[PDB]
């Protein structure tokens, strides 16, 4: 896989971020994770975590996996990076997202994210508290 440029347009919630990619607006849904909805417990905390991470970044990048690049809603499916740190992993490591939606052929970073979730669980963080 490889990282590609994008710019932030708007953080939407814990696991959706609108970005400009190849010069076009696109809503990205973060691969391999599930944050709570805003109306659910830890939903506002997940939204805030993602928002701060992408708004503070000097450099946003997206990385597509090997398989489908958009979902049935037209959302881009990618790993998002903020100054080189993966947002998807950081959410899971903080107990603000579960590893989820692991479809075959778009699962390159699965084991990395599962390791983060185990550590969040051991620490009883947030969702795991
Ligand atoms: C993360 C992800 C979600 N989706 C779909 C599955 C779910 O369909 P349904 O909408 O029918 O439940 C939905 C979950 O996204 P949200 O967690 O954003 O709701 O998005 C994909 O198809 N591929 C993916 O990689
Ligand atoms: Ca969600």
């Amino acid at each position: 896989l490889h990282k590609e440029p994008a710019t932030l347009i708007k953080a939407i919630d814990g696991d959706t971020v609108k970005k400009m990619y190849k010069g076009q607006p696109m809503t990205f849904r973060l691969l391999l994770v599930d944050t709570p909805e805003f109306n659910e417990k830890y939903g506002p905390e997940a939204s805030a975590f993602t928002k701060k991470m992408v708004e503070n970044a000097k450099k946003i990048e997206v990385e597509f996996d090997k398989g489908q690049r958009t979902d049935k809603y037209g959302r881009g499916l990618a790993y998002a990076y903020a100054d080189g740190k993966m947002v998807n992993e950081a959410l899971v490591r903080q107990g603000l997202a579960k590893v989820a939606y692991v479809y075959k052929g778009n699962n390159t970073h699965e084991q990395l994210l599962r390791k983060a979730e185990a550590q969040a669980k051991k620490e009883k963080l947030n969702i795991w508290s």
